[PDB]
């Protein structure tokens, strides 16, 4: 059993993951008592796709170890993948009250979907970033350069068919033309998906595949290029490297777009937000110095043509009635979210409600869900997984776009705009759950973010039960769609060129 495990991890390490799964289990079974073994069985099923069983892995693991925080944080995390708000209540407050003594084990990525102050926050990113900075020992300090063409990067896995790059590329576009002072080097952290995202990317910057590199050498590799600003686009989310950043291979590091909320850390000097997401009230709860960009803190891909969706019913829609949707990361699919969604459905009798497929058995417990609020589940219809542009379409045959409150939609709040579909919003007070708003802001759909949660399903009752409204709200939409600067990837350029070349004279350079 201890020995199986091992072997079993060696499976793991070269994807043979079915067999690692097989293994796993076969240790597991015959000693079910083991932590170790529980922990690794998990990671295992995980990445052989069996979410449902990874899950209950982490429960007999919590079950065994409950004191144990990592686990505890481990197990919340993989619940609200799945849906699944058996005592989440209770784990929840156990992960905070890990952070709150921390030590150390929550992920500040994960924690984002806990009801959290934005001081908790800080405190969660801050400890986990002080364990990185000790174990680590930074590159011989640098200074930004006094002669030249501003070198800035920017690191993320993303490049491509992904949130990060599938936001950025317009404005890399828009900078290569009309920015031509800067140096735009993209570090991508994943290999080439052959997405056109990807060869656009490549051909507005230079793009640097680091995929092949460790830690230390990316640093290194940045630090060849001798890189005067640099963004980390990743940020504590998912395909690494913090550090990376905490090796400074720049000498001025910003935090931008990718991660929405701080660094704790000490190694990352500037945050890039905006008046109404990051607004002065949220800045002591920074531990970068705050900057802001003229209008939203996002960019978005305004070239996209928008395609034609299949019809309603070949999208598992039915004809007539308001299609109220919530594309989101399931893990933002929270009690609060959902029932403010499923109170709209029963107040406004014809109507549907279309969400993303999740992971595991997510849309049975939605379903389940549905029908407990006293809701017939044949009323939530979910989408499967889709190349981007197919995707894209099926907003078409969005009615109004219902947000998640306490971590926004953030990419699919900014896709839905584009389309033209409206999003109800209720801007709370932490970054995350301010994005949606200030997209709406910054478009000039005020009308849109509203106070609490009997506000939100007052105002899309409104809308869903007055067809008249609706409409004519999204003529709005549209109006405003391309008339504000949230859309104007241009503008956006020559602002976000103008705050960097000031970023860098501070900091000593003489431009030219
Ligand atoms: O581009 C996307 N494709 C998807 O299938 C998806 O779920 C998403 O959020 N974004």
């Amino acid at each position: 059993p201890e020995a199986v495990a091992r072997l079993g991890r060696v499976r793991w390490t070269q994807q043979r993951h079915a067999e690692a799964a097989v293994l796993l289990q076969q240790a597991s079974d015959a000693a079910p008592e083991h932590p170790g073994i529980a922990l690794w069985l998990g990671h295992a099923l995980e990445d052989a796709g069996q979410a449902e069983a990874a899950a209950a892995a982490y429960t007999r693991a919590h079950q065994l170890l409950p004191e144990e925080p990592y686990i505890t944080a481990q197990l919340l995390n993989w619940r609200r993948r799945l849906c699944d708000w058996r005592a989440l209540d209770v784990l929840s407050a156990q992960v905070r009250a890990a952070v709150a003594q921390g030590v150390g084990a929550v992920e500040p990525f994960a924690f984002l979907s806990e009801d959290a102050s934005a001081a908790e926050q800080l405190a969660c990113a801050r400890t986990r970033a002080q364990a990185i900075a000790a174990s680590v020992r930074p590159l011989a300090p640098t200074r930004v350069r006094s002669k030249g063409p501003l070198r800035v990067g920017f690191v993320s896995n993303g490049f491509g068919a992904h949130p990060t790059g599938l936001l950025t590329v317009a404005l890399f576009e828009a900078l290569q033309r009309r920015q031509p002072d800067l140096q735009m080097h993209l570090f991508a952290t994943s290999g080439d998906d052959g997405s056109t995202l990807r060869t656009r990317l490549a051909q507005a910057s230079t793009l640097h595949d680091v995929t092949a590199l460790g830690h230390l050498a990316t640093a290194k590799h940045i630090r060849h290029h001798g890189i005067d600003l640099l963004f980390d686009l990743r940020g504590w989310g998912g395909g690494g490297r913090p550090e990376v950043f905490a090796l400074r291979p720049a000498p001025v590091q910003v935090n931008w777009l990718a991660y929405p909320g701080t660094s704790g850390a000490p190694w990352m000097d500037y945050v890039l937000g905006d008046a109404f997401a990051l607004p002065p009230a949220l800045e002591p709860f920074y531990s970068e110095h705050v900057l802001r960009l003229q209008g939203a803190f996002q960019p978005s891909d305004t070239s996209r043509v928008v395609a034609e969706p299949p019809s309603r019913t070949q999208c598992g829609l039915p004809e007539q009635g308001v299609v109220l949707c919530c594309f989101n990361n399931s893990y933002k699919l929270n009690p609060q979210s959902m029932a403010r969604m499923l109170a709209v459905l029963r107040e406004v009798p014809d109507s549907v409600l279309w969400l993303l497929s999740g992971p595991g058995e997510a849309d049975a417990r939605l379903r389940a869900f549905a029908h407990a609020q006293g809701v017939d589940a044949q009323r939530l219809v979910f989408m499967p997984k889709l190349p981007h542009p197919q995707y894209l379409a099926r907003y078409r045959h969005a009615d109004l776009f219902l947000d998640t409150h306490p971590y926004n939609a953030h990419t699919t709040a900014s896709d839905a705009l584009w389309t033209g579909c409206p999003v109800l919003t209720t801007p709370g007070e932490t970054f995350a759950a301010r994005v949606a708003g200030s997209l709406n802001h910054h478009l000039g759909l005020d009308e849109m973010n509203v106070a609490d949660d009997a506000a939100f399903v007052a105002k899309a009752v409104a809308l869903a039960s007055d067809p008249a409204a609706l409409t004519a709200l999204h003529a709005r939409v549209d109006v405003l769609r391309r008339a504000s600067g949230v859309f104007h990837m241009d503008g956006f350029a020559d602002d976000f060129g103008a705050l960097l070349q000031a970023l860098a004279r501070r900091h000593g350079w003489l431009g030219i």
